């Protein structure tokens, strides 16, 4: 379970990492131009539960839970 994503708000970053253990929801938040990916629990990808914790409102972010799904 890797993640192709970037701590802090990078557009040009996407390193390949793995963090799941109890949270394998890997979710990529696309807050207006800063995507704010990170790692997530599978059983927090419902509405803005993800991007909550990351700034939410009218994002449009994209969980997956199988692999860095990049």
């Amino acid at each position: 379970l890797q993640c192709y994503n970037c701590p802090n708000p990078t557009a040009d970053c996407k390193t390949a990492v793995n963090c799941s253990s109890d949270f394998d929801a890997c979710l990529i938040t696309k807050a207006g131009l800063q995507v704010y990916n990170k790692c997530w629990k599978f059983e927090h990808c419902n509405f803005n539960d993800v991007t909550t914790r990351l700034r939410e409102n009218e994002l449009t972010y994209y969980c997956c839970k199988k692999d860095l799904c990049n």
